[PDB]
């Protein structure tokens, strides 16, 4: 049943709330985004509204088959009426069409639900400037200070110039790249674009990159693998045998792999710069590992929390260990405290 940390206290509203059935009370289901542990449970028998972004209802419509009529999206950046409640959609910066949601209830408490996001300074000049916010609904994936990355542009400026390296010095060479889920499309964009490639993918990926409203797309990619340089992948395929694999069906036409595989966080970020990352090889296949994050790093998530200055915080990631939940506190007093508060 609904744990207490997706429920909206005052409103007939839930998020992220689709793998407990009926929810004794809800009106209106929001998702956040389109990522499995977030949408678990939607399909064309669904029947209750769902409220959401434009490319999110456009996923639940082409993608799991959810009914138009029960669809409701929603612009972004715009005091909207839901169910007699005021609420806004906030981009997330996460993946395409992820949202956070601000709810003005009627009793005169406002709440932030941030979905998943990554923190930027941007956002305090959003609609969020000089709101006064009395609960943060916050994603706290990385709410630690071990937990460091770099900057999405600085890990997009190596993955070109590498590629482009590569392929410069044998024109014979194929990229790809791994997937398993939307977001991280830069990786493979940027890339193809700097070769002069469309990037190659399955129908069932195609349908996918289709449903995002990215301008000129058709421009961009293709079904068509032999007219392609850069392939996509499922992110399991990225090894060395599932590489040589893929190396056999192309037809005597490439000599090379050169892939990339974008993750979250992992441990060598703490002693390895970005220019420094070197790749796992066996004969002429080459892995990067990449860390391209859509989570906030320590540091991003602090900026935000003490410029909100939110009276309470709830966290929604990380909530399942006694160790887990005393750490994220101790930080969030920090936080308060440091702040002059
Ligand atoms: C719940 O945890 C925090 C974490 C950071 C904070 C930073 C600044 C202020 C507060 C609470 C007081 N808010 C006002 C407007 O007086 C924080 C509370
Ligand atoms: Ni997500």
């Amino acid at each position: 049943t609904c744990p207490f940390y997706k429920k909206i206290p005052g409103t007939g509203f839930t998020v992220d709330a689709f793998q407990y059935g009926v929810v004794e009370g809800c009106t209106a289901y929001f998702l956040t985004h389109f990522h499995s542990d977030h949408y678990a449970g939607l399909s064309k028998h669904f029947t209750f509204p769902v409220y959401c972004s434009e490319i999110t209802g456009n996923l639940l419509k082409n993608k799991l088959h959810v009914q138009e009529q029960y669809i409701h999206p929603l612009p972004l950046d715009t005091e909207c009426i839901v169910n007699g409640v005021k609420v806004v959609l906030l981009d997330a910066n996460h993946c395409p069409g992820a949202v956070m949601i601000l709810f003005y209830l009627p009793n005169g408490t406002v709440i932030l639900h941030t979905g998943d996001f990554r923190a930027d300074p941007s956002m305090e000049r959003s609609l969020l400037a000089d709101q006064k916010v009395h609960m943060l609904y916050l994603d706290t994936t990385y709410c630690s200070p071990e937990y460091t990355f770099p900057s999405q542009q600085e890990v997009i400026r190596f993955a070109i110039n590498t590629a482009f390296e590569a392929v410069t010095l044998n024109p014979h060479a194929l990229v790809v790249c791994g997937t398993y889920s939307i977001g991280k499309e830069k990786v493979f964009l940027a890339i193809a674009d700097v070769l002069g490639s469309k990037v190659g993918m399955s129908q069932e990926k195609y349908k996918t990159l289709q449903c995002l409203n990215i301008p000129e797309i058709n421009s961009l990619i293709t079904t068509d693998m032999c007219s392609s340089l850069v392939h996509l992948l499922p992110m399991m395929q990225i090894n060395f045998k599932g590489l040589q694999s893929h190396l056999k069906k192309c037809g005597g036409k490439y000599n090379q792999i050169l892939a990339f595989r974008p993750t979250g966080w992992t441990h060598s970020n703490k002693f390895t710069r970005i220019a420094d990352v070197i790749p796992q090889t066996k004969g002429n296949i080459s892995i990067y590992g990449i860390p391209y994050s859509e989570h906030s790093s320590y540091l991003e998530m602090k900026r935000f929390v003490q410029w909100l200055k939110p009276q309470k915080i709830i966290p929604t990631v990380n909530v399942g260990t006694w160790k887990s939940r005393s750490t994220m506190e101790k930080y969030f007093r920090e936080w308060k405290l440091e702040a002059g508060y």
